[PDB]
């Protein structure tokens, strides 16, 4: 559904080979929102249901509208939450390949948490997909400290949050097809290339 806690509910003896951590958009449902379940179903078709753990960023990430106006596009508490989930994946499942994603405020959250990681865990994140990336212009289409070749930004023409605004126009609401197809396809290609 819109809530997946496979990492938090898993343990070191049940580790999947692939762990996907995803941050939803502002005021979205569960911990996966509108796009996360689509990405998860496509990953599960490729790796098998037991080949991948799906984990949304819940806990202290409350995905409030107002926190988009904070300097990094989200709150420091949300960033600590997603950093703790990357650390939990690295500690519980040292051999797992990580992949990540986020929509809107969740894209700003994924970018800030990846920036703030140490290199040992960051280098385990084989690919990251961002949709409606609210810091696209500000970060010049990149995630700080993370390679461009591991990054795939879905920023539709006319999605004004990708050009420095916070206005949500119809292209911001149109990432469903990307979440069902090219975004999980990119993550799967990066995981296959490493494993």
């Amino acid at each position: 559904r819109t809530t997946r806690d496979d990492l938090i509910n898993g343990n070191s003896a049940s580790c999947a080979d692939v762990i996907f951590i995803y941050a939803r958009g502002s005021t979205e449902t569960g911990n996966l929102g509108t796009l996360g379940p689509s990405i998860a179903s496509n990953l599960e078709s490729a790796f098998g249901k037991d080949g991948v753990w799906i984990q949304g960023v819940g806990g202290a990430y409350r995905a409030t509208l107002g926190d988009n106006a904070l300097p990094r596009g989200t709150s420091s508490a949300a960033i600590r939450e997603m950093l703790g989930l990357f650390q939990q994946a690295n500690t519980k499942c040292p051999d797992a390949t990580l992949i990540a994603g986020g929509y809107s405020q969740g894209a700003a959250l994924a970018a800030a948490s990846i920036e703030d990681l140490d290199s040992a865990i960051r280098d385990k994140i084989a690919g990251t997909v961002l949709f409606g990336y609210t810091k696209n212009l500000q970060n010049r289409g990149r995630i700080p400290n993370y390679p461009a070749d591991r990054t795939k930004v879905f920023c539709k023409t006319g999605d004004l949050v990708c050009t420095g605004s916070l206005i949500v126009a119809a292209p911001h609401l149109a990432y469903g097809p990307d979440a069902r197809g090219p975004a999980p396809e990119f993550l799967i290609e990066k995981v296959r290339a490493v494993r």
